[PDB]
């Protein structure tokens, strides 16, 4: 299978957006896709236990049917950084299960996402980062930038650590979480020149419901 | 001169409040202290030019009588990243100006901060960012975290860079951007396990104009 790493500069700057728009571009390639979030905070109460809302994105735009504890098998009702609750809570996150839930959709998908949570370096453990999980998996990763004041600094902070951890930075998304403003143009030129890997594509300003959205054409695959 | 050059996890963290602080410690220390903040972006119009608000907090914090421009010698009035206006201005943010200003400075001040614009890799001209004047300089450097969900990253992100550059890591600041929240004790065990050097002290969150205030006795200068 083919596998990518997603993550983003920060939290809540479209990392479940662009990934819904990855996948659509994939499965129009032709792919069997599954995507995967291992750890997911912030989620809601249902019948059938806690249900995130990102992981569900995730869930439906796949190409396969698939069940919600494949895509997502921890899910925590608050949203803080996982370490936390895991520890309040009494459930460690094992990255054996992790590994384990990645092998299980290699059975049935030949394109695989998988989806971070926060940004590069959110702690699993007192002892254990997300970004340790992706160095042994050997992941490569695909970086999105949601575009606003700050983000050039983020975008170049993200980027030379993970090429000092020896992983490949396979090319990065910029989603556009803001209306058009004065130096969009500028800021995206800046970032094309300094971030060492291929643009992908541009998500534009979506007001109702961008999860929902038929993005999957602002996506290049061929450069992936 | 001591010298120290303050950087934050992004843009509106509360550098400047942090920076206000540091300087009146250091007032209370003894020191002959100066502010400096080279170069400045989201300014207004006065008689005598244009006047940046950041600038104008560390003038009035210093403990010399100091001109404006001695500051803040570059001014700009949009609130953007520096090498964009500069290149659209036709001024030219040059390293030797920069280092003057500094020298200058330790003319009449044994107690020099140095506040950054933005984060760490703010570019400054097409080829040159703020981090690599620090690093010419080598001025050791004081991390400010503006404590919110996503702050862990951006530090950890920060401090990695600042250290695989070859500086030193003097200490941290721990701003409270908003009131009271859920887990603010548990992210501020976090952030002083994985954040390698001192918590230099913590600003509460002030409503009422916080630079203003009298936040020295929140810092332990002796840790620096
Ligand atoms: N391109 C976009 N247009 C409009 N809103 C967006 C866009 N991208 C993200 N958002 C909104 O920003 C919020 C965070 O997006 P999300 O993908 O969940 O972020 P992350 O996975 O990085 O935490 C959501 O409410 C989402 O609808
Ligand atoms: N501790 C604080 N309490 C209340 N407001 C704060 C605090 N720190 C920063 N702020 C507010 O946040 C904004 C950005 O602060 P500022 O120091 O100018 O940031 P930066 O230098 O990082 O860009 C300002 O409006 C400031 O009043
Ligand atoms: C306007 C902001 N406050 C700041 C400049 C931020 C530049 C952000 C660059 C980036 O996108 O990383 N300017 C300043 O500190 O004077
Ligand atoms: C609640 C957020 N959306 C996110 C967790 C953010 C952890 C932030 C850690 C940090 O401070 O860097 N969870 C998630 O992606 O499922
Ligand atoms: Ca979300
Ligand atoms: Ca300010």
């Amino acid at each position: 299978s083919k596998r990518y790493f997603v993550t983003g500069t920060d939290t809540e700057v479209g990392k479940t957006v662009a990934s819904c728009a990855l996948l659509q571009a994939a499965k129009a390639a032709g792919y069997r896709t599954a995507g995967y979030k291992p750890v997911a905070s912030g989620s809601e109460k249902t019948p059938e236990g806690l249900r995130n809302s990102d992981a569900l994105a995730l869930q439906r735009n796949s190409s396969l049917q698939l069940d919600y504890a494949t895509v997502n098998p921890y899910t925590f009702a608050e949203p803080t950084s996982p370490h936390i609750i895991s520890a309040q809570e009494g459930r460690p996150i094992e990255s054996l299960v992790m590994s384990a839930g990645l092998r299980a959709l290699e059975q049935q998908a030949d394109w695989v996402l998988v989806e971070g949570a926060g940004g590069w370096f959110t702690p699993l453990s007192d002892t254990f980062t997300f970004a340790d999980w992706v160095t042994q998996e050997q992941l490569p990763v695909i970086l999105v930038v949601g575009v606003k004041l700050g983000c050039i600094n983020h975008a170049m902070l993200t980027a030379q650590v993970i090429q000092h951890a020896g992983l490949t930075l396979a090319g990065w998304v910029a989603n556009d979480v803001t209306p058009p403003g004065k130096r969009h143009a500028e800021y995206m030129t800046t970032l094309t020149r300094m971030i060492p890997a291929p643009l992908l594509g541009e998500i534009p300003w979506l007001a109702e419901n961008p999860e929902n959205a038929a993005t999957g054409k602002y996506i290049n695959l061929a450069l992936l």
